[PDB]
Order: C-alpha cells, then structure tokens, then sequence
C-alpha cells in the first residue's frame, strides 16, 4: 500500500506542474 | 498539448484503479 | 481513511472525463 | 477551458495534500 501511495502522491505532483505548463502555453 | 493531456488523463484513469485495489487492501 | 480515498476515487474519475472534454474542446 | 483546468489543477494540488494525511494516518 505504501509504495502505491508513493506512486499516486508523485504522478499527482507531476500533474500540478504538468497543468500550470497547459494553462501557461494555453 | 493534446499529446500531453491525453498521457495526463490516461494516468488519472489508472490512478483510479489503484486506489480501488488500495480500498480492497485496507 | 475510506471517505478520503472514496473522494479522491471520484474525482479522478471526474478528471478523465472533464480532460477528455477538453481534448475534444482543444 | 482555462478556469477548468485550474480547478482541475487545484484538486491535484488537493490530492497531494490528502494522500500525505492518508500515509501518516496509516
Ligand atoms: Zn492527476
Ligand atoms: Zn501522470
Ligand atoms: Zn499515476
Ligand atoms: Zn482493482
Ligand atoms: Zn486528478
Ligand atoms: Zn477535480
Ligand atoms: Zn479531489
Ligand atoms: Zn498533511
């Protein structure tokens, strides 16, 4: 469960930072 | 743009089966 | 820790159908 | 398209924040 978390709490980050490049270029 | 949405909501529709496998975990 | 998790479940799931409106939008 | 995105974005924000509760509390 642990590792799982890990990996959903990163993609998530990811996603932030992903969508502020959208809204930036959009 | 498109490119990278679709890899974004490709990840939120797996996330979405990992946190179910968590529920049934916990 | 189930209400957070359920709440979380649902809004990805909301994600991957408000980003597939915008990939068809885009 | 824009003011979707940023709500999106803010969940994911969101997101990170109750997954790192979800850790301490397990
Ligand atoms: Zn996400
Ligand atoms: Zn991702
Ligand atoms: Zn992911
Ligand atoms: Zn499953
Ligand atoms: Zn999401
Ligand atoms: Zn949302
Ligand atoms: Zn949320
Ligand atoms: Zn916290």
């Amino acid at each position: 469960i642990e590792e799982l978390l890990r990996k959903i709490l990163e993609d998530e980050a990811r996603h932030v930072a992903e969508l502020e490049d959208i809204e930036k270029w959009l």
